[PDB]
């Protein structure tokens, strides 16, 4: 193979890159090849049959090649925790970026829009993967102004074995909330929701108890942007991503050529630099 077989004797932790509900992420060295990677250890107790079925379902990641999807290196199981070795993005994810920034300005968000539309499009068309948890922490950035997606649901079983240990319940679309089977129209919703978040610099809904929220999302109408201070186009984009009825939501084709996308393509945004400025890179 490109990498052969991976065993965690070869890795030497370099720093901690962050962590969250389901584990921890280290920057690591792959001593025998030189490769710097990000290592993601997911603790799962499961019947071996079914962990090898996962460590193999993941090999599909090797045929994910796009400048908009984080790059894969392999996955091995070790003493309890399935490991996913992936490309290291020296700029953490937009969630860390939001913390430092406060808000992320519209123009930077149209570039992220492009990156997401396109990166979801790759996965949809080249591989029939729906993302499944599009949120700021799942969109990553590097000092080269690249913006890649990760933590999409490649492995049917990893998905299954994860639906018992609860999600970003908060980023789920209303239909998905009312029980519907995940559809792409849900990825879109969660994208929009993310953009609004990063635009406003906080979860865009009035603060309530978790259970109230879930019905709040099902019952009340969707977030919208403050309308004084964002282009009418942006407002439309987000809006179109956020129509509650999933049959009227805009889709990836219809989005790819929206006013706000086209305007953003044309635009010259030194995101790379903005970034190093913002988080001190
Ligand atoms: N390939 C990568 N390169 C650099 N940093 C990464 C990375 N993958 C993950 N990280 C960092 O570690 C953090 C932890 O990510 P992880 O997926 O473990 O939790 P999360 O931040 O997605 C939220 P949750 O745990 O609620 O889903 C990420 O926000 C990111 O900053
Ligand atoms: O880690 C996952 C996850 C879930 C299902 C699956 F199939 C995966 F491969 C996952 N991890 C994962 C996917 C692609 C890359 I490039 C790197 C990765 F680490 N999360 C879903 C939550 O949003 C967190
Ligand atoms: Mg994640």
């Amino acid at each position: 193979m490109a990498l052969g077989e991976l065993k965690d004797d070869d890795f030497e932790k370099i720093s901690e890159l962050g962590a969250g509900n389901g584990g921890v992420v280290f920057k690591v060295s792959h001593k025998p090849s030189g490769l710097v990677m990000a290592r993601k250890l997911i603790h799962l107790e499961i019947k071996p049959a079914i962990r090898n079925q996962i460590i193999r379902e993941l090999q599909v990641l090797h045929e994910c090649n796009s400048p908009y999807i984080v790059g894969f290196y392999g996955a091995f199981y070790s003493d309890g925790e399935i490991s996913i070795c992936m490309e290291h993005m020296d700029g953490g994810s937009l969630d860390q970026v939001l913390k430092k920034a406060g808000r992320i300005p519209e123009q930077i968000l149209g570039k992220v829009s492009i990156a997401v539309i396109k990166g979801l499009t790759y996965l949809r068309e080249k591989h029939k993967i729906m993302h499944r948890d599009v949120k700021p922490s799942n969109i990553l950035v590097n000092s080269r102004g690249e913006i890649k997606l990760c933590d999409f649901g490649v492995s049917g079983q990893l998905i299954d074995e994860m639906a018992n240990e609860v999600g970003t319940r908060s980023y789920m679309s209303p239909e998905r909330l009312q029980g519907t089977h995940y559809s792409v129209q849900s990825d879109i919703w969660s994208m929009g929701l993310s953009l609004v978040e990063m635009a406003v610099g906080r979860y865009p809904r009035p603060p309530m108890a978790i259970f109230e929220l879930l019905d709040y999302i099902v019952n009340e109408p969707p977030p919208k942007l403050p309308s004084a201070v964002f282009s009418l186009e942006f407002q439309d984009f987000v809006n179109k991503c956020l129509i509650k009825n999933p049959a009227e939501r805009a889709d990836l084709k219809q989005l790819m050529v929206h006013a706000f996308i086209k305007r953003s393509d044309a635009e010259e945004v030194d995101f790379a630099g903005w970034l190093c400025s913002t988080i001190g890179l």
